[PDB]
């Protein structure tokens, strides 16, 4: 009934594991094979199907290494993910939004036949850490044809993103001092239209750099979000709605959404 559904029926354990159910391979993208971004790496399911595609930017001073685990982990759940370097490491969010776009177009039009044939180019999503997350918001603002956006501990000069209609999961870190949620993640989140699918997830005991190491909360709810909105996969709705618990036994500091989806 839903032709975009991929992989087995999800469970907490399956979404929390270090790798998802899809066996993945890599395609190196060097700086000078890449037009409009700094190169990177494509992770793609070996299983010959079509999948949605994700571009992931790092933040200020950061490299591909800072986000690599997340691209691989997400690809292992049924997506073609590019994890990029930026033209320079000090690039600002709007240029990073352009690079996420250049990275999406590389995967669709420029990569090998192996990668291009595995992409449903109509079902695309962007993610970014920090300034990379502001990049995600800007491109989402400019490309309402995108299916999902996941800004991680995001920063942008502008926090008013009421122009975004792309389903957005804002992830914050409670101990973040580089992009405090008081001044960034939360103002950003509340700006997004109450009429779109959106969620706000704040990690507990998390610094700005929590997204830069394997984190099973980030991995779980990123995959759940991309599944629901890139694949329209309603098997994943129950993970987002009502969504993660706070408190002593729960897995998060705070969670808000526009559930039900």
């Amino acid at each position: 009934m839903n032709p975009y559904e991929r992989g087995p029926n999800p469970t907490d354990a399956l979404l929390e594991a270090r790798s998802g159910p899809f066996s993945v391979s890599e395609e190196n993208v060097s700086r000078l094979s890449a037009s409009g971004f700094g190169g990177g790496t494509i992770y793609y399911p070996r299983e010959n199907n079509t999948y949605g595609a994700v571009a992931i930017s790092p933040g200020y001073t950061g490299t591909e290494a800072s986000i690599a685990w997340l691209g691989e982990r997400i690809a292992s759940h049924g997506f073609v993910v590019i994890t990029i370097d930026t033209i320079t490491t000090l690039d600002q969010p709007d240029s990073r939004a352009e690079q996420l776009n250049a990275a999406l177009n590389h995967m669709i039009n420029r990569a090998s036949s192996t990668v291009r044939s595995r992409i449903d180019s109509s079902r695309l999503a962007v993610m970014g850490h920090a300034m990379g997350g502001g990049g995600s918001l800007r491109l989402a603002s400019q490309r309402p044809d995108l299916k999902a956006a996941i800004p991680l501990t995001p920063w942008h000069l502008n926090k008013n993103w009421s122009s975004v209609t792309v389903p957005t999961l804002i992830i914050g870190a409670d101990l973040d001092t580089i992009a405090p949620v008081a001044t960034s993640a939360k103002p950003i989140y509340n700006s997004l239209p109450s009429s779109i699918s959106k969620a706000y997830l704040e990690l507990d005991g998390a610094t700005h750099f929590a997204p830069n190491i394997p984190n099973k909360i980030i991995g779980k709810y990123s995959v759940a979000w991309l599944k629901r909105f890139v694949d329209n996969d309603t098997r994943y709705t129950q993970f987002l709605c009502p969504g993660p618990r706070d408190g002593l036994f729960g897995e998060v500091e705070e969670y808000r959404s526009t559930c039900p989806f």
